[PDB]
C-alpha cells in the first residue's frame, strides 16, 4: 500500500503544500505495535523540509501534500513508502509499516 491519511484535527482547509515549499512540522514517529522511534516534539524544535527534494520518505512526500496549513493528522505508511525491505539498523526493522502523528504548523 501507499499512505494513508486519516485527520486528527483539522487546518484551514484550504492551504496545502505545493512542490518546493517548506513545510514546518511537528512530529512523532512510531511503528506498528507503537514504539516511539523518533520525535521533533521531545526536541522541542519542529522539523523542516522542502516537498518535492526526497529529504523525507515517499510517504511523507505524498501524505504532507494532503493536508492543509494547521492540520494534525495521522500518516499510516507501507514499507514501500517507507525505509522498505532494508529498514534502519536498529531504529527501524526490515518491511515496517510506520505510523506518524504530523501537526503541519506553516509553509516557508
Amino acid at each position: 500500500m501507499g499512505v494513508q491519511v486519516e485527520t486528527i484535527s483539522p487546518g484551514d482547509g484550504r492551504t496545502f503544500p505545493k512542490r518546493g515549499q517548506t513545510c514546518v512540522v511537528h512530529y512523532t514517529g512510531m511503528l506498528e505495535d507503537g514504539k516511539k522511534f523518533d520525535s521533533s516534539r521531545d526536541r522541542n524544535k519542529p522539523f523542516k523540509f522542502m516537498l518535492g527534494k526526497q529529504e523525507v520518505i515517499r510517504g511523507w512526500e505524498e501524505g504532507v501534500a494532503q493536508m492543509s496549513v494547521g492540520q494534525r493528522a495521522k500518516l499510516t505508511i507501507s514499507p514501500d513508502y517507507a525505509y522498505g525491505a532494508t529498514g534502519h539498523p536498529g531504529i527501524i526493522p526490515p518491511h515496517a509499516t510506520l505510523v506518524f502523528d504530523v501537526e503541519l504548523l506553516k509553509l516557508e
